[PDB]
């Protein structure tokens, strides 16, 4: 019942995508590691509630690696939003609910603000607005050292569940190992400054639902809570840290379903 | 240069307190464990910047244990604020900057709202507004089990620094051992519903500086960040978790001094 296929867009990207279900469109945008297998359990649970769910690997990452260098270098929320619109155009998805974490969160807020006719509502999780020198400095290391360091960071610092993270399995971790250097050299210097949350008044009244991880250290996304509250945007918590769709897939799925249902009611 | 003494207030409490320094008054209200030795390093560093610093063990706790049962049972922010005003009256402290964490945070916001002529400015850290059934349920246990459970929670989960926590020393931990059952039976069921943050408009424009621990799990005091932001109150982070004066005493002292200095400049304007 799950489609697993590839599709080429006129910007040069060959996307790997997955799709399951019928009904209103929900699109799950990966975090910066660009790996859509992290959504696998949740895709079936969401689709089973009457939705068409689409996800994809991000350009330059995992099975979407056949892409021009511009799509995975000097990456911004606005570039990623343009790329997501390209694949939604290719798949004839005219109106969608979107979810994203991390650079995915920056991407879905850019999607909602830039393409309002295309976006029913956006769920953003842990949107990075601050430069981290420790992360930006990994870009000058050798690929194998980047992969070793960032594999450790993801498991021990931000996975929000070491057993679930490791249970993604050897095939997923082998793809992430190859993504870490692409992510390190493309994302951490350019993503945070591109955060589309500098204009608080532009967020006010928008169909945005913002979350942070319950277990995440307060300092990590303190600024998200402040910004959301200043904008009057719905702000709450999911269990775990940076990857709730990995750590707590059933809670994640229920959240996506209930949030989409609330906006479908509000739209009529 | 530290005064270490006792003072009896007509509400029945015999307080243990400490004082150091001369200058504008800064008062350090303990968290619910009620133990003012946790401020020892910071009291000297703050006083050295030209302040008179006062702290005290809280009623029923540590060396302030000679107190009526009303002062350490069914404890509310409003009761604690009335008790702090009683010791400030007894020490002739008319106008003070105040710090408090946890129930001490609830106390200092209650002091600022309820006694505004007495409070130059308040610094509140990790103010509890939510009931926690797992903590409330400890009240029905025997004293020794309460002490073992909460000693473990403070050391390993919320100290923000296990080595600094242990370095409080054997005498402090012997006092905290006796305080854990008093705290368990008198605080967790009644402090959160008494939180003086139901009226966001009452906080607006008040000389309040609110912090949360940088390492604290987001869920613990997420509501503090939301409430402070809604009220336009200065909200920020200190290193560590629930006990910044234990985990990061020099950062804590600097924050108390700089915040007090900011309000002294503003008061003159
Ligand atoms: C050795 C170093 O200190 C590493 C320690 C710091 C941790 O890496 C923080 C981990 C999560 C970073 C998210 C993030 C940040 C960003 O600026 C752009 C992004 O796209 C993302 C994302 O995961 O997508
Ligand atoms: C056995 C369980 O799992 C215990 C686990 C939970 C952590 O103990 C508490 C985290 C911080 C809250 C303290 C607190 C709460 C309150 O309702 C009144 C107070 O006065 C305080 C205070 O420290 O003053
Ligand atoms: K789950
Ligand atoms: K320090």
């Amino acid at each position: 019942m799950r489609t697993r296929s590839t599709i080429s867009t006129p910007n040069g990207i060959t996307w790997y995508y997955e799709q399951e279900g019928t009904g209103p469109d929900i699109v799950l945008v990966p975090d910066g590691l660009g790996e859509c297998q992290m959504f696998d359990s949740s895709v079936s649970q969401i689709a089973a509630q009457g939705f068409r769910v689409t996800t994809f690997d991000m350009p330059g990452m995992s099975r979407s690696a056949k892409a021009p260098a511009e799509t995975y270098t000097e990456v911004t929320a606005q570039k990623l939003a343009s790329y997501v619109i390209s694949i939604l155009d290719a798949l004839d998805i005219k109106h969608a609910t979107v979810w994203g974490c991390s650079s995915g969160a920056s991407t879905v807020v850019a999607l909602l603000l830039g393409y309002p006719d295309r976006i029913r509502n956006a769920m953003c999780h842990e949107l990075p607005t601050k430069l981290l020198d420790h992360l930006s400095n990994t870009a000058v290391l050798e690929d194998e050292e980047i992969s070793n360091i960032l594999a450790n960071v993801m498991l021990n610092d931000v996975s929000g569940g070491s057993e679930a993270w490791q249970a993604l399995g050897v095939e997923v971790h082998a793809r992430l190992h190859k993504n870490y250097p692409v992510f390190a050299r493309g994302y951490p210097r350019t993503i945070p400054p591109s955060a589309p949350v500098q204009d608080v008044e532009a967020l006010r009244g928008k169909p945005l639902d913002w979350t942070v991880g319950a277990a995440t250290p307060t300092e990590s996304f303190f600024d998200n809570i402040v910004t959301a509250t200043k904008a009057g945007v719905n702000i709450g918590l999911l269990p775990g840290m940076h990857f709730p769709y990995v750590s707590h897939p059933d809670v994640f799925a229920k959240y996506v379903v209930e949030t989409t249902q609330k906006h479908l009611w509000n739209s009529s």
